[PDB]
């Protein structure tokens, strides 16, 4: 008993008022056209935040004592998955508590309405049931690889000057990702040079870091040596100190030992011909000298993240003790050098011989554009990844709701008429939708009711809400279509989480003690 | 307020405003001359206003 | 804190609140969808009123302190006069004091502003000048007849679905009546039966009335009796005493008496031939029964109203003791009947002599809103005479405001000095009707505006607000227009009504507490 219990009427009530909040905000920066926002608050706070992604600023504060951190929570999950395109899945699932009100008039059994949320499966048949979706994304596809989802993605997004150019580009690193696999290893740094492309592509893994000043600039036929442990020596456990010897006669042992160190790394290393070593921590300083001269390149504290990926990219290999070098470890060969980019100097891993894994850099001109540029292609990779293999897409701004919604009407009187109580209120709901675009770019919310739902119910899918029209048009033209996963998904994340408000009992974390 | 329907409408004319701005350019005669050196509309008007 | 002090501004808000009340629930009024509202009070009154006509409502009540009944009353003369339309003249005044909230931003002597009145003026000769007029009315007319200025009157009103068909047949009524009659003898009365017409057009008189359910069914050669007393007999104010006689035997003389009535009625109603007997008010049982088996009809209680244009009609009677049988009544004859009218019994009188007097008795189909042809039936009757009798008439809904408008605007930056802006303001006036017939149409308002002033800057008249539509269009195809008396009057009402008590700053106390 955590104390926290609220029963029938005033448990509802709770989570019908979180919903609504939320939604208004939200409802400015979904289209083509969105709104970008900036946030105050006191306390750990230092002043104003702005951030296109609605899911990013609902992240980072559990504001208060009602119940949405969870729901909120739960849109990462979806953002992993396939998760944006734009952000709207908030905003369908608050739109389903405004008929709970009525479903007190209905008077029976809250948890049949539940059953409600199995027809909402059977929304997915009729979502996609009638008239009309698009039918191509075939494979590779020459020009319909983007200039579609990820141009709207990006529309919202302050951005799209350069950036529409930069969204383009991500469905080309899904097509060397293409086939069947994983989502892994993809890897993009933005950068402080300035070019109008803003993005360059890499065949291979980009990493940042240099042995030191001296070292040949470039290696041939290169291989590669990655090691758990570090290259330092001395400390052991239980020091044993710095201790100190009778004069400075006995000193000089000391110094003789750290040479077989030295030693043992040229002597094996050079039978494997080393071009490259890679290590994720401190580097002891002695090997430094040597690797110069032998005309092996390594890396000062490399990031364990790439290594792991790296791994996997050149057939891996054990890290252990020294004894690490040739068998044990496997390298690729196509060719590791440092190549400046146009400003900063980068390493450049390339060729690998599995295939699997790829690297993406973009490069950018220096400012808040460039940051949203993470923002942007993180929502990106998972979009396209997704199109790719799902076949289908439908149209945007508001075309599939009106649709949907004419849809849902008929089959409320097709099922039973308990099924169909609770399936009818559902209908009504893909109504708000529409509202909530055209208001969000200006022209009054009802004008745009009477002249949408017409155009839609005539038959033609393509057309839809022209915000900037103020009435209704051809939605292909504009280029904004969607990716079948995310109308299905947030459908069912709208879904079971909204079957519960009972069954939880419990609602939100803040951080550590 | 009293207008009771729609702030966001209203913003349209901030995008008429960038074409306003250009009613004040191109919109009327005036004068324009002003050259350079000016034998009598060099001074007798602007140093006067600031004046 | 209390003691109804004012100071130079405040002085001026006295003024203004009485405008900006009346306003707002006029404004709804104006229009093809006004809004009708129901008053009541709980004594010297016994049931909520609905009025469609705003100064109909106004003229009944004084509520409270501040000045604007006198305002009010000037809407009377007008009405007598030419009549109605729409009620708009109220509304214009109300606004002129809006622009005052600027005035004291003029921080200036405000009486020079007062030259406006004098602008006004002004602004009336070219409302005299410019809105175009009409040209005939040859008497009685084929085609030219209506669909003109009944209709605009009837567009404020939704009844102009059949309605409008109804509209057509009033000047019908109006060609008869048309001349020196004046106003008298219309009668209009609903049937409960469907049909394309809606209407029918009666050469007679109908009352609603029967003697009881005995008696013979028709008479011919119909004598008609009207009495001012009723056939009741036994108090006479002054008793007479409780009185005494000589025990019970006399007695019997008293209920004798009474058949001393009744052997008057029968024996010189017989001699005259009496067909038909009208009595307003209550009727003694005794005579009742005499009627029926003579072969006479009399109505009991039946309403003075109708009696009086029926008098007009038979050549009239005088009405007084019994003695009132013979020469001293006049009984026009031609046929008096209860005829059904396929749904309910009424009486017809028919026939008359006069010609003068005539009812427009109209069928139509049913619901409670056939009450409306009582609404509208009187709204006809006085567009009609105006109509008739001025030969002249100018465009509706509006087209004669947004045109003068346009005109004035240019008229303020021409006058200099002291007067454009007492110019403007009177100018700018104009503006709001536009907005107050747009605003109850339901469309939105600010959209109506402009494209509103863009068709009349054309020069085309006939351009007008279709509310209907819910955007701009061409008022003369509608047939909508407006008669020319009621522009020209109200233009030097509004202006002077307005004009004094802004003059005046101080409305003062009283010697009480």
């Amino acid at each position: 008993a955590g104390a926290d219990e609220e029963r029938a009427e005033t448990a509802r009530l709770s989570s019908f008022i979180g919903a609504i909040a939320i939604g208004d905000l939200v409802k400015s920066t979904l289209g083509p056209k969105g709104m970008d926002k900036i946030l105050l608050s006191s306390g750990r706070d230092a002043s104003l935040m702005v951030t296109n992604d609605g899911a990013t600023i609902l992240k980072n504060i559990g504001v208060d004592n009602p119940a949405a951190k969870v729901l909120v929570d739960m849109s990462r999950v979806q953002d992993d998955e396939v998760g944006d395109g734009t952000t709207s899945v908030t905003v369908l699932a608050a739109e389903l508590l405004r008929e709970a009100e009525s479903l007190i008039a209905k008077k029976i059994h809250p948890q049949t309405i539940i059953a409600g949320w199995r027809e909402a499966t059977k929304a997915a048949r009729q979502a996609l049931l009638n008239s009309a979706v698009d039918h191509g994304s075939d494979e590779v596809k020459f020009r319909q690889d983007l200039m579609n989802i990820a141009g709207t993605t990006l529309s919202s997004k302050l951005l799209t000057h350069h950036k529409d150019h930069f969204t383009k580009l991500a469905v080309e690193a899904v097509l060397r990702l293409k086939g069947s696999g994983n989502l892994e290893a993809i890897h993009v740094i933005k950068k402080l040079g300035g070019s109008l492309a803003d993005s360059y592509l890499d065949e291979g893994f980009l990493l940042d870091k240099k042995i030191g000043v001296n070292q040949p600039k470039r290696i041939e036929n290169a291989k590669i040596l990655i090691a758990n442990t570090g290259m330092d020596t001395d400390k052991i456990k239980i020091f044993g100190s710095r201790v100190r010897v009778d004069s400075t006669a006995k000193v000089a042992e000391i110094e003789h030992a750290e040479k077989e160190k030295m030693k043992e790394k040229v002597e094996r290393i050079l039978k494997h011909g080393i071009n490259c070593f890679i290590n994720r921590q401190l580097i002891y300083n002695y090997p430094e000298q040597l690797f110069g001269a032998a005309g092996v390149m390594a890396i000062e504290h490399a990031d364990f993240v790439g290594v792991e990926r790296l791994a996997l990219v050149t057939g891996g290999e054990i890290a252990s003790t020294f004894d690490h070098p040739e068998l044990v470890k496997l390298g690729s060969c196509k060719l590791i050098e440092e190549v400046m980019i146009g400003e900063d100097k980068l390493i450049h891993f390339s060729g690998v011989a599995l295939g699997e894994a790829c690297t993406i850099v973009l490069r950018g001109a220096t400012q808040q554009i460039l940051d949203e540029a993470e923002r942007s292609l993180h929502d990106a990779l998972c979009v396209l990844a997704q199109t790719v293999k799902d076949s289908r897409t439908v149209y945007g701004g508001g075309c599939s709701e009106m649709l949907m919604a004419h849809a849902v009407t008929q089959l409320a009187s097709r099922t039973p008429g308990k099924e169909a109580v609770a399936m009818e209120s559902y209908a009504k709901a893909l109504r708000m939708l529409p509202t909530i675009i055209a208001d969000n770019a200006g022209y009054d919310s009802a004008d745009l009711v009477a002249q949408l739902r017409a155009a839609h119910s005539e038959g033609k899918t393509t057309a839809g809400l022209d915000m900037k029209e103020g009435t209704i048009g051809d939605m292909s033209v504009l280029g904004i279509t969607e990716s079948f996963q995310v109308k299905r998904q947030v459908l069912l994340s709208a879904a079971e989480a909204a079957e519960v408000i009972l069954r939880v009992d419990n609602i939100i974390k803040a951080a550590p003690r």
